[PDB]
């Protein structure tokens, strides 16, 4: 069972369907309406059940056309408050009923960011977006907020008529709102069973442009053209993903480019991937994020982690597929380059947390841990490393991709644990069980720190990055003159980024070295968010005061946590910028995404 949920477990009852009828009130920052849950008993004589909620106001609960008794328990910190509903008639096993709950969200809902007009591109209209993963769906509506339950859904959403609503679902029409002519009702259908963390909503002044046979890009009008170019490889990537994973079952694959405070690189919402506008580099160089979100259409959205302890199943396999997509497009040496970079990121995470820290285990125990606090690259990169190691052990990528496809087929529409995965691995590779038994499973799955074995990586594309980084680290003052813009002439953006990542692993460097780097390479002029991020961290860690305003700007003008959190941390650690970093956070806190505001405050000890 799921230690992050207060709701009745799947062994007691299962939600089969949600019909959501709601209205988005920008004046009050509330979503109001009804959640009708079709629930199937899994027990004889079922007389009550419990749902998760968080900062919800419940008006009433109706079953069979009458109000029923319910009770909200005391809040359990980040888990919210359990809601026990008294059923009017005891249910037999497999019996289904509909429970219609009237509710309103709180402006402080941790699932939602409410943006004022000034926080958008267009400056006229407000904007709302959700981000339920991992356990914030309970802050939008009452539900069994666990990925161990999958349900279909329909929705009707009333919004101001000048705005557009989109959900993780197929669009199913729009009409004027009969209860309020100033509004429109948008309708949605999701016919494929999903865990509730994949329920998503955006409302704003959105426009669309077609970019492939099954893909529209959506954004505010100011970003449509750039977005359409940036993500033009989307259909090519979908075709490759279908080859690797099997049929794409979700109908459409649309993309939504959010405002800059979107807290993550991407979210794999079914039918409508959400992405950060920090991907808009102008050259398609950050497209691996789209490859990642596409890949979730199989690993994560079809085969799902049963509880958050098993999150690496979602991410390790998705990164594995992501990197195969990149390798098919740009070659096997590039796959290895990205694989090796990911090991680098894993090294960073382990050093950050500490080599014995419980959040560096592959399988974690989130009992009494806020999921958002555990979140890091570990499940992505330790998960990927395990799969890449297994690929090498078991006879290579063609063989291992055969496993991947069979795994997706086996567990489609289900929620599974690490033991389910391992059992299937052993079944699929039964003729190589001797090889599988050579793996130190206890260390790989359950021990903290770096894995016991590092995979073999082709170094072809990495060599020049390491060599340049080593030149800088070993340079003395009299060597600085030798550096020149020609040093970079054969490096791709990816390689520039890796040179910075290598160098940042040894930071600080002497301030004179960093000043020379700007003199000869002009990294200040690079707008690629990944490069600028690493460059500004290197500058701040090396105590360059000139970089303070640049790093503060980047930290606040966008909100992707990958960048905002370490920039604020670095600025707080630099004595010269410490006080300004704290003031800047205090001043921005009220208008930050709620999860981002929480995590930055924790990082800064404020
Ligand atoms: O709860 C989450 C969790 C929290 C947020 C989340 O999603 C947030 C964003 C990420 C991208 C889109 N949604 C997903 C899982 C979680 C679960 C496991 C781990 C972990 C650590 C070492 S091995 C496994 C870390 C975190
Ligand atoms: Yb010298
Ligand atoms: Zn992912």
């Amino acid at each position: 069972v799921d230690t992050c949920s207060l709701a009745s477990p799947a062994s007691v009852c299962r939600t089969k369907h949600l019909h959501l009828r709601c209205s988005v009130d920008f004046t009050r920052r509330t979503l109001t309406g009804t959640a009708a849950l079709t629930v199937q008993s899994q027990e004889d004589n079922l007389r009550s059940l419990v749902l998760d909620t968080k900062d919800l106001t419940i008006e009433k609960v109706v079953i069979n056309g009458q109000e029923v008794k319910y009770a909200l328990g005391e809040r359990q910190s980040y888990k919210g408050s359990p809601m026990e509903i008294s059923l009017p008639i005891a249910l037999s096993k497999n019996q289904e009923i509909v429970i219609e709950i009237s509710f309103e969200t709180s402006p402080k809902s941790s699932a939602l960011q409410w943006l004022t007009p000034e926080q958008t591109s267009g400056k006229e209209h407000p904007y709302l977006f959700s981000q339920c993963q991992a356990i914030h769906c309970r802050a939008i509506l009452p539900c069994q907020d666990t990925p161990s339950v999958k349900l279909t859904y329909t929705a009707e959403v009333s919004v101001p008529k000048e705005l557009v609503a989109l959900m993780s679902a197929i669009r199913d029409g729009e009409t004027p709102d009969p209860e309020d002519p100033s509004r429109k009702i948008y309708k949605f259908i999701q016919k494929v069973p999903i865990p509730c963390y994949l329920i998503a909503l955006v409302v704003g002044a959105l426009e669309s442009r077609q970019i492939g046979p099954r893909t529209l890009v959506w954004s505010e009008k100011e970003q449509v053209e750039k977005s359409a170019y940036e993500f033009s490889e989307t259909e090519s990537m979908l075709k490759i993903a279908e080859d690797l994973g099997g049929p794409y079952v979700w109908g459409q694959y649309d993309l939504l480019v959010l405002p800059p405070s979107f807290p993550y690189g991407g979210m794999e919402n079914p039918c409508l991937t959400f992405v950060t506008p920090t991907l808009l580099a102008g050259d398609k160089s950050l497209s691996n994020v789209i490859a990642h979100e596409i890949s979730h259409s199989w690993t994560g959205n079809l085969v799902t982690n049963k509880t958050w302890d098993h999150f690496w199943l979602n991410e390790g396999h998705t990164v594995y597929l992501e990197r195969h997509i990149c390798g098919r497009l740009f070659g096997e040496k590039f796959r290895h380059f990205n694989a090796l970079g990911g090991w680098g990121e894993l090294q960073n995470s382990v050093k950050t947390f500490g080599e014995t820290h419980p959040f560096t285990k592959l399988v974690v125990d989130l009992t009494d841990i806020d999921p958002d606090v555990a979140y890091s690259s570990v499940p992505y990169e330790k998960g990927f490393a395990l799969l890449f190691y297994l690929e090498q052990l078991l006879g290579g990528p063609e063989i291992f991709l055969g496993f991947l496809k069979a795994y997706v087929e086996k567990f489609s529409y289900k929620s599974i644990t690490t033991d389910d995965w391992k059992d299937f691995l052993y079944s699929y590779f039964k003729d190589k069980v001797d090889v599988l038994n050579q793996v130190d499973w206890n260390a790989w799955l359950y021990s903290p720190g770096l894995p016991p074995i590092k995979p073999n990586y082709d170094m072809t594309l990495t060599n020049a990055c390491i060599a340049l980084s080593q030149r800088w680290i070993t340079a003395k003052e009299d060597d600085l003159n030798s550096f020149n813009a020609t040093d970079l002439k054969d490096l791709s953006s990816h390689q520039l980024n890796e040179f910075l990542a290598q160098t940042l692993q040894r930071a600080p460097l002497p301030l004179g070295h960093i000043k020379r780097m700007q003199e000869v390479y002009n990294f200040n002029a690079i707008n690629n968010s990944e490069i600028r991020f690493r460059w500004l961290r290197l500058c701040i860690q090396s105590k360059w005061e000139d970089a303070i305003p640049l790093a503060l700007k980047m930290a606040t003008e966008q909100g992707r946590m990958k960048f905002t959190r370490p920039l604020f941390k670095d600025l707080a650690a630099f004595d010269k910028s410490h006080d300004q970093a704290v003031r800047t956070y205090q001043e921005h806190k009220a208008s930050m995404h709620p999860v981002t505001a929480m995590l930055v405050g924790k990082d800064l000890k404020v």
